[PDB]
């Protein structure tokens, strides 16, 4: 019993770090087999970063130009390319801490750990969910981009999000590890809108699955509704219509507790409509929207 | 910016996590150096833990009947000994990937990161404070006892906690390394009175102030108080009593920020009566007590 905002165990991530320096920037990189992919602004002053033309910054570089160094040990860099927005440094050595990865590109609603680090050295783990308008309420300072988001399934560390910038509005922009950000976002220091958000309604019912599970049960009740009447609500309370998709992956639960999906959204549908009256489900006093499905399975079912 | 609940990277110490087994029990062990520690209770039946005799129990056992599996190899164990309520199993095998380490008591309202391991196998890592009354809310389920919290300051880990059990009421208990419980509790399936718990002030504070650092200031405001008088309020509000050596831990977020303590005292006593009134802070509707100062000021700095 319990419930917590848990991370995977970074272990496996952090034997991949490493820093890499260009000139006078120093970020991370993350080390898997013999390439190093880091933020292309690596390759940026302060002063380029107004509006960068990286083809032109990164043909001043050679590889000698890429410090690259795990720890205490100093990589050989035999060649450069970028990549969309990342570079990928290749490098002499193999990582012999390199896990079994895949890269991954996420959707808006799904959830993944961050290591977050500086000068190549892991700090802290924490997990979040990519908000459906494609930004991270993540906890990054200056250096720390180049840190990492995964998931890992047994063996494997799914690479799905690489941290190059904070918008002004202090919320979190970033990329696969092909480079490509997530969102409509440039990385260049501009106005950059982040979009609408909206409350990850599927993870709000599996959260609510979670509560019942571990003994939260004040928000049930004696009623319940359809797809057509729950999204109403949910349009009103800026939550993501709820589709057949959702109910399925929402069945596992719903098996669990024996709770009907319609019936648990009737439950979300009087939460949004009179709060939680000063009352709290799993510690929290708001409605939480960080935990998938499958990560209620995992998180109650004790998955390594 | 940004803030988040975060654990400390959990890599050293999945390096020492292995499964321990004694005739149908299986439980999680730490090897370091040429040592296992686990809970005793790995000694008992089902039926054996309405009253163990751990003494008599523990007699019945030899060193072959405890089975240490490291992932895939064995190790093999050359003594045993029973040390208040952990089990230290002498292996012939110094783990290669024992860090630096100490073993610490930790005291109530301090922080520590999780690793939760099932069989031998980390299944995720969160943090969490020990409550003033000596429980953990943690997340846990069957087969994570000997799952173990720890603190990391640069490359050592303090080893503060070993899981071995959950009350009755959901909440969680456990030992420091040496087998000692924190709190009154005891290794027995008996009903047991955790005691009333109280709100971890300091760590509010502290967390108010890391609210200001990443600019939520709603809550500021035009008035100050005096320890005497936040105490009255501490008091009608199940608050631990706020004293000069909490107030001198939070110089130096109050010396960051300009706001004097009594200043932010007073913020969290308008708080405190007024509610929240709708309102977040750094994402949460409630008022959060486990960060420390030093939590704050290692996450607002980027602490490695
Ligand atoms: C001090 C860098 C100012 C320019 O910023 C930038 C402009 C554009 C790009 Cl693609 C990258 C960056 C660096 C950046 O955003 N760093 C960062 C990341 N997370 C949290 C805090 C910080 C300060
Ligand atoms: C299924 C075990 C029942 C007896 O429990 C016990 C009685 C006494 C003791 Cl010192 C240990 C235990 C085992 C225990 O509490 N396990 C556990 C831990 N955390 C979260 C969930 C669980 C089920």
């Amino acid at each position: 019993s319990g419930f917590r905002k848990m991370a995977f165990p970074s272990g496996k991530v952090e034997g991949c770090m490493v820093q890499v320096t260009c000139g006078t920037t120093t970020l991370n990189g993350l080390w898997l087999d013999d390439v190093v992919y880091c933020p292309r602004h690596v390759i940026c002053t302060s002063e380029d970063m107004l509006n960068p033309n990286y083809e032109d910054l990164l043909i001043r570089k050679s590889n000698h130009n890429f410090l690259v160094q795990a720890g205490n040990v100093q990589l050989r860099v035999i060649g450069h390319s970028m990549q969309n927005c990342v570079l990928k440094l290749k490098v002499d050595t193999a990582n012999p801490k390199t896990p079994k990865y895949k890269f991954v590109r996420i959707q808006p609603g799904q959830t993944f750990s961050v290591l977050a680090c500086y000068n190549g050295s892991p700090s802290g783990v924490y997990q979040c969910a990519m908000r459906p308008n494609f930004t991270i309420k993540g906890s990054f300072l200056n250096g720390s981009c180049g840190s990492v988001g995964f998931n890992i399934d047994y063996d494997c560390v799914s690479f799905c999000y690489m941290h190059h910038m904070e918008l002004p509005t202090g919320v979190h922009a970033g990329t696969d590890l092909e480079g490509n950000f997530y969102g409509p976002f440039v990385d260049r220091q501009t106005a950059q809108a982040a979009g609408t958000d909206t409350t990850i309604t599927v993870n709000v019912l599996a959260w609510l699955y979670a509560a019942v599970i571990n003994g939260d049960r004040w928000f049930l009740n004696r009623f319940t509704t359809t797809l057509n009447d729950f999204n109403l609500v949910a349009m009103k309370y800026n939550y993501e219509p709820l589709t057949q998709d959702h109910v399925d992956i929402l069945g596992p639960l719903s098996a669990q507790t024996g709770i009907a999906v319609l019936d648990m959204c009737a439950s979300l549908k009087e939460l949004l409509q009179n709060g939680m009256n000063g009352r709290t489900i799993l510690g929290s006093a708001l409605l939480e929207d960080e935990f998938t499905p499958f990560d209620v399975v995992r998180q109650c079912s004790g998955v390594t």
